[PDB]
Formats: structure tokens, sequence, C-alpha cells
């Protein structure tokens, strides 16, 4: 599914991610925008052979099982396919684990490079939330 901007904000707030670990909803929408362009079925292979899945490009090296990433872990205890659903519940609950791991949203390199410090409230501007 390709969500609209405000449609994803709303879905993220429905699933408890607005201000989760102090990160306002705009930070989540901005990370989603640059990780997947709001597309739940986005997949991208990494140099190391892991793959990133879904709207927040959650990596198989640590978080999900895809059966083809050697030596990896599955700390969200889910198949990576679950992260490609039109229903973002499995992406949101795994993203809550990821942002709690120590380095906040910096786990998402694209949020550090493209969202951190900017006016992320622009991403929820005008949305009925
Ligand atoms: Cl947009
Ligand atoms: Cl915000
Ligand atoms: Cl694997
Ligand atoms: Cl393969
Ligand atoms: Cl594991
Ligand atoms: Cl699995
Ligand atoms: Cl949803
Ligand atoms: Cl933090
Ligand atoms: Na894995």
């Amino acid at each position: 599914k390709v969500f609209g901007r405000c449609e994803l904000a709303a879905a993220m707030k429905r699933h408890g991610l607005d201000n989760y670990r102090g990160y306002s909803l705009g930070n989540w929408v901005c990370a989603a925008k640059f990780e997947s362009n709001f597309n739940t079925q986005a997949t991208n292979r990494n140099t190391d052979g892991s793959t990133d899945y879904g709207i927040l490009q959650i990596n198989s090296r640590w978080w999900c099982n895809d059966g083809r990433t050697p030596g990896s872990r599955n700390l969200c205890n889910i198949p990576c396919s679950a992260l490609l659903s039109s229903d973002i519940t499995a992406s949101v609950n795994c993203a809550k684990k990821i942002v709690s791991d120590g380095n906040g949203m910096n786990a998402w390199v694209a949020w550090r490079n493209r969202c951190k410090g900017t006016d992320v409230q622009a991403w929820i501007r005008g949305c009925r939330l």
C-alpha cells in the first residue's frame, strides 16, 4: 500500500508511535518518507546481504527473519514479510523495539541524515490527527 502523508500519520498515531520515546509524529513520518516513500512493500538489499523491509525499512541483520541473512537475529520475532503488510502494526511494534535499543532514531541512517534537526512538524502540517 502507498499511504498518503496524513493517512500514515494517523495510522502511526493509532498504533502509539506519536511521541514514542520522545519522538514526535513528524519524525516518524519523515523517516517513513525517506526510507520507503510511504510504500509498505518497499524492500532493499544491503551490501552485507541483509535486506530492509517495509515502510521503515527494518533490517533482517537484527530484527526480522527472512531465512537468507546469515548470522542474523530476529529480535522482533516476526518474518520480514510481516513488515510489508498494508496494516502497519508489525512495523510499528518492531520500530518501538528498534528506537528503544540505545541510539533512538539514529538507528535509521536516513532519519539522521535527512530528518534530524529539521522542521519535521511540516510532515504532519494540516493533518486531522
Ligand atoms: Cl509527501
Ligand atoms: Cl511533529
Ligand atoms: Cl536468516
Ligand atoms: Cl534470495
Ligand atoms: Cl533472535
Ligand atoms: Cl519467520
Ligand atoms: Cl494500518
Ligand atoms: Cl533518544
Ligand atoms: Na534475521
